[PDB]
């Protein structure tokens, strides 16, 4: 009569473990350990990159603006026929005696032009020398000074003079640049001179370039300048460069090459860097920064660089200043600094710190540091995104390892602790123990220090019916602890007595009994639910819903990380900073060099 | 006689716990609590960079290409004996007069040159008015017109007139740029023009730099333009300003410098900014761009900027237009814009949102948004990966500490649980649950509600034989549930009385006694093995291979994130960007100005 | 008399669960399982980036330096009046029957200018032919010859001979670039010239752009060039272009537009490109160099490209040279190359690949590699950074979205199989298993198989009192297992009768007895600490402290991943590239254009 009401569930029928089939749990694993910690060196550092920038120094410039104008008079009217303009040469000597000396300039010029040697006559008078003025003044412009402020035309009777010739002497100083390696150099003028700026005769100067004729440069020794608007002569004196081009004479204070020019640039000091040997490579990072560069494990000797004298010297002194600034007290140096060449082609100059407490490592520390101890230009990258990027993925990286793998170290120590929980859980409830760890419903029983094993056998629900009463008629006194019930094991076949254990275990023997008593209050698993029974006498069917649910469960909601797509984003585009620069040459170029297909006509022939 | 055959073990003695040692389980320990939620406030965003586009106008230039070539003829030929080529100014008055009247130039240039007031005649005729025809089309220019299309050449037999003056006037359409402050400016013919494209007469134009004479300079009131080619004049007026150079003429429309330059530029619209007030600067999180921000908790003055009107009125533009498409409905504004410096450079305009969800703060939020509320150029970095590795790295950052903390939650959370598991377990298993929690092979007991504990006792393996029958032979009924054991302490010593206990623990008092029973099957842990018993008869031995193994342990695989090596990689190289310019200036300069030295002789004195 | 000493704690009367409210353990929840693995498609891959380099070749100038000096002598002395310099283009006809032919230039120059046809005459004297020699060696430039290197000037007793003409010859190789869509091209003179290099006569070259007449354009069908220095004639023969300019005539060899230019350049080879599908775009990630990029789904046809046919052939020749070099053996292709856009305008030219492994798809595979099978010019992005940040953020996601899922996985797992161990616990101890589960002190028992609960009640301890007696004395032999103790519900109330259960409850009923023993020790928890007894009499307290502390714990440090700043850093900020290239020409004209502000008068009218 009573079957079950929440038909949707399973009974099993389990066997007695025959004994013929034996297991073992199994016992603590090894667990892994914390992985060695990686030790990392303390230092002050430097970075360098490929120099771009000129080597820029002061010159001065001095030439004479020569105009000859040809004029013809109309009645009232007067029209140029031509005008002639060229610069020309201040001579070396006149520099030194008239100028430099006086402030002056003489008012004919005589200088080689188309090979010939030329003379022009300012208002084509006679010679005199003419007092040197400062030029009008102009908005964002170095110094400079000339003797004529005007253009000498012929007036209109001068029948037997109808040439004009003006002669402005003029000084400029002037910003001059050079490229590597130092051939030849610019003017702010936009001129070329074709000698390297440290051309000259003293101590392999003469080794230089030079494109001009040997009487064209000179070099005074012991030169003591004359400021031209103050009229001060220079307290020191220089070794004065000249060389006269053709259209101009350009002086300058000679210095040694190797001395003035760096093919490498400072970029960064970091109090900070620190280094870790891994990999058959260093690591440096900074987290000031945020920047870790990957060089090979053996020094990069300094002396491997061409005109590389900055950089040996650039270390130290902000060093020993950081140092000071942040070491002096608390810690040490370490051997003598070292320098490794990094991808991105940077140059990092390192200087190993100790704090006093590690001190005792001082005298073995102090070998290890010159044991990677030990010609060409480095181009270094415009981007160091890379060395950023791996200062993040690895910051990032070790991270999750460490805290993953103390995850991990945790989880495997906790199955072997409760291991011992289900040691002597299995000899309280061996069904069920062994149906969760053998990952099916079985049926068990201890051999003593192994478990025995049958695997149960399904029924079905209408299968399933249950006796009302619990309490042993003939044996009063004495009550069944739990129902008694009848099942079959196919839907319709002998029905079969025992009694309901739990977990919808249906029992074979009808074999747990007690004394009866009063009260008798139960609920029995049964089915999608439970059933109940008062003084062993069955009551009613409920669900589980109809009963309250607590929770033996830990809660933890993790939650994936989000997808993210990084669209491309820069400050300024190609074309923004194509367009940054006031003046363009390509476009000037092509625009004017249409003057003619455009105002004019370039192909009529007249005559 | 029947020793351990698995010699690969170890086994206990373990004292009865004197219970001159006791201790107790560590009680639940206080877990952690998830962080306090960090609010964002939405918003609407606008960044601002650096300016670095030159102000652009429309100009108008006016010349005439003036030509005097003197030519001489030989026998059946002719040659140029020189070709006067120069520019001259239009009159301000023949700009106004003729041109834009009636499109006309006079055929005649009259202009100041090298101090001379020189005048010259097309043709060497007499003076007339021409008509201006457009120049002859060119492939991206803009527009211009000429009078004069042919050199004017003095024919073989006018042995009076061996010059001739050819004079083409010419007007042409031009863009401008001009720099910042913008004191000068240039034309697209290369022309500078030193005066700023914001000087005039009125309203503090005058105040702008000029480096010329007054009378160059003309501002024409109400001025109509006239198009050239069309012939109709504009519909509004300009105030239209004039300047004569030496070699041009040059008109533009005025308009105010400060509504005409911005030293800010706006770069992105951002409808979600998230504001997020943390470590006394604020955090500005765009999902959209992935870029984060960072700034001061103060509001930056918009008047603190020069030439900075652009951006307050650019910012609500877009703002308006965005809260409208986006926010409208579901949304309110909070407060006036606000502006902020981030590092980098960067200028933020936000607009505060709000939900009407959250309405009820309106009230709240709008004086919040007030608190942190109030002359020089901002220079704004090229490279935006700081803040978008700043935007990474904080994503990534706040999501492991966030699951990294709910797992540690938990975790705690399941000691705590667990301990409870423990304190019923130590009942049914003093010996093991001791010597597992202690970390040693201990003996225990419960002495009421703490756990006394000694510390057992190792004994070898060929130091310890078994009996053979667990059966007692004087009492038949009773029978030893486990098997009865001989050993010595040491290798050879007196061999001692007890009975095997659970894990190779040597018991001493072989009181554990059951009822005997049929069908007797043990297996009993021995050594690395089991020891196996039929009804209380020694069988044989195993090993726990032997044996089928179950697992009382949960899975997890942890791998560690790889490491990984980021080279570096650029779009185009340093060069290859220096090298798509078409034309590049310093070459040719270089090449050009070695002309003389490659095919001519510069030293040599003839005569 | 005896209260507790360590006040700080807690007492709860639990009432016998009146059976009237019921729980149930909540059963085990479904378990997540591991995402399903995403596939990936070995593959090579090919990516371009827009072209930003000028088309490049080489041209040959011919042109004559045409100069006419006007002379004057005074006593002992000579000035130059004037000097005309002008460039004339070579005849066609001379370049080949002259120059090509014999290395031999005219020693006259006739070309048309402003409109005439004009005649110059080296030395003006008579007609010759003249040999060409290299010009005189100069650093780094390309190749140069020249007939004359003097200029000649008339002698001072030529009074009828007062100018003096030179012509020197010159023929010089060039580099020549050209932009898109090359319809002009410059010379490394800085000469413009307004025709397409690709322009031409046969083959729909006469598509191409020309500005200039017909007639200055010849095309030299099977054209041997004979090497000037060398002397020796070209092996293989070309079309040979040649324009004549106002100013020069330019040769260069013709070739076909679409084989010599194309819009996109090839940037990376990557051995490895993973291709993996999903969020209908597909993904292509290379390790080799950390970079993801974004495609649609569909394939991008080289056919919409105009000038790319070096795409097609570029990505072929690498590819079948990678994959022999890597991929012969272990693999083989799927399919015909296919091409995608990817966001930033990359172009990936990707090869799939297949281990003989897999073979077995090969049949499948070939299928799919086709479904996505199919003008303009694309612009590529300088910063490739969100390509390497959409790498790296990925890689982190999906690492810790797998281990944590995992976790999460594993921490159900494993709250599902402890229930079993609690549901064995909750028989052995009710109340703290209910308890700690319900979440309150409650009192528990089981009623079948669900579980009472009732709640608990406080009791002070100045409320709570000891007995110093466990033995029974009207029943010897027979003893209380734990204390009895007295206490009051409220601190002023009738002092009630039970003994002490375990975790400070406070038990009703005195019934829990045993038989009397000797050598009894006990602890029992009370209070904050623990009460002893030596044989059932009260002997003294104690605190936590006094007990020696071990742990049913298992340990785990989480530590949060800390705050870090990435502040803005470059190698080179935009002005120190600004300032990197040798001359700048807005500087240069700027300075230039002020010589007559500075230096002279421009402003004086004298006469
Ligand atoms: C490291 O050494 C190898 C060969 O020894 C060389 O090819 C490589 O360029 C070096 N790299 C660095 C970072 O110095
Ligand atoms: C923030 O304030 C400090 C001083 O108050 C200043 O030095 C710094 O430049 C400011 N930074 C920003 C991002 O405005
Ligand atoms: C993908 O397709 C959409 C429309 O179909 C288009 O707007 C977008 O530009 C395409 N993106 C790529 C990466 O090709
Ligand atoms: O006047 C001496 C000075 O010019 C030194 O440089 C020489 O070595
Ligand atoms: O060819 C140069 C010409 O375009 C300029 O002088 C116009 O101003
Ligand atoms: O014609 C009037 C117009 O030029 C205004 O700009 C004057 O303020
Ligand atoms: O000095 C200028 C010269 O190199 C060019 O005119 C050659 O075309
Ligand atoms: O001499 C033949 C050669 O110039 C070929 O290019 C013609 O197609
Ligand atoms: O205007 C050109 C002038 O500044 C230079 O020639 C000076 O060298």
């Amino acid at each position: 009569d009573i079957k079950a009401e929440n038909t949707d569930a399973n009974f099993y029928v389990c066997p007695p473990p025959t004994g013929a089939t034996v297991v073992q749990f199994e016992q603590p694993r090894r667990c892994p350990t914390r992985p060695e910690g990686q030790n990392y060196t303390e230092g002050i550092a430097v970075v360098f990159k490929e120099n771009i920038a000129p080597y820029k120094f002061k010159a001065t410039m001095y030439y004479k603006d020569v105009t000859v104008s040809q004029v013809r008079f109309g009645h009232r009217y007067s029209q140029f026929m031509g005008i002639f303009e060229d610069r020309a040469p201040v001579p070396f000597e006149e520099v030194i005696d008239k100028i430099n000396a006086k402030g002056v300039c003489r008012s004919t010029a005589k200088y080689v032009r188309n090979n010939l040697e030329t003379t022009a006559f300012h208002r084509d008078d006679h010679e005199t020398d003419m007092e040197l003025k400062p030029a009008n003044a102009a908005t964002r412009t170095s110094r400079g000074w000339h003797t004529t402020d005007l253009k000498y035309n012929p007036s209109r009777v001068e029948a037997f003079h109808r040439y004009g010739t003006t002669v402005n002497c003029i000084v400029e100083e002037v910003d001059a640049r050079s490229v590597y390696p130092y051939d030849e150099f610019v003017l702010a003028t936009g001129d070329f001179v074709y000698m390297s700026p440290f051309y000259g005769y003293r101590e392999g100067s003469h080794t230089e370039h030079t494109s001009y004729a040997a009487d064209r440069f000179k070099q005074v020794d012991g030169f003591y300048a004359r400021d031209l608007t103050t009229k001060a002569r220079a307290t020191a004196p220089t070794t004065r460069n000249l060389l006269t081009t053709p259209k101009f004479t350009v002086a300058w204070d000679w210095v040694p090459k190797r001395p003035s020019v760096c093919t490498m640039t400072k970029w960064q000091e970091v109090d900070e860097m620190l280094r870790s040997e891994y990999g058959g490579s260093f690591r440096f990072s900074s987290d000031a920064i945020s920047t870790t560069f990957t060089t090979n494990l053996t020094e990069y000797p300094l002396s491997r660089v061409d005109l590389g004298d900055c950089i040996g010297k650039d270390a130290r002194d902000a060093m020993d200043r950081i140092f000071a600034r942040r070491y002096n007290a608390t810690h040490i140096k370490v051997g003598q600094p070292q320098y490794y060449l990094a991808n991105g082609g940077f140059l990092i100059a390192y200087q190993p710190l100790l704090s006093n407490t590690l001190a005792e490592l001082y005298v073995r520390e102090h070998l290890r540091e010159q044991s990677r101890k030990p010609v060409e230009r480095i181009k270094t990258t415009s981007s160091i995104e890379f060395a950023r990027l791996q200062f993040t993925y690895n910051h990032i990286q070790r991270h999750v390892n460490d805290m993953l793998g103390r995850v991990a170290i945790a989880w495997c120590e906790l199955q072997n602790h409760e291991l011992t929980l289900w040691n002597e859980a299995r000899k309280l409830n061996p069904n069920a123990i062994a149906s969760v760890t053998v990952g099916r419903r079985v049926s068990a029983r201890m051999l003593g220090d192994v478990m025995a094993v049958s695997t149960c056998v399904p029924v079905a629900a209408d299968n399933v019916i249950v006796q009302n009463s619990m309490r042993i008629s003939s044996r009063p006194g004495a009550c069944y602890s739990r129902p008694l019930v009848s099942f079959r094991y196919e839907d319709q076949g002998p029905l079969v007595e025992g009694q309901l254990g739990e977990n919808n275990e249906l029992r074979l023997t009808r074999d747990a009994i007690e004394p009866c008593t009063v009260g008798h209050r139960r609920y029995f698993t049964f089915g999608g639910g439970y059933v109940y029974f008062e003084e062993y006498a069955y009551s009613h069917q409920l669900s589980r819903a109809d009963i309250t649910t607590v929770s033996t469960f830990i809660d933890l909601n993790i939650t994936m990380l989000e997808d993210h797509e990084f669209v491309p984003l820069e400050v300024y585009t190609r074309h923004e900073i194509k367009d940054s620069g006031l003046l363009d040459y390509t476009e000037v170029q092509r625009r004017n060099q249409l003057h003619d297909l455009r105002f004019a006509d370039i192909d009529t022939v007249i005559h």
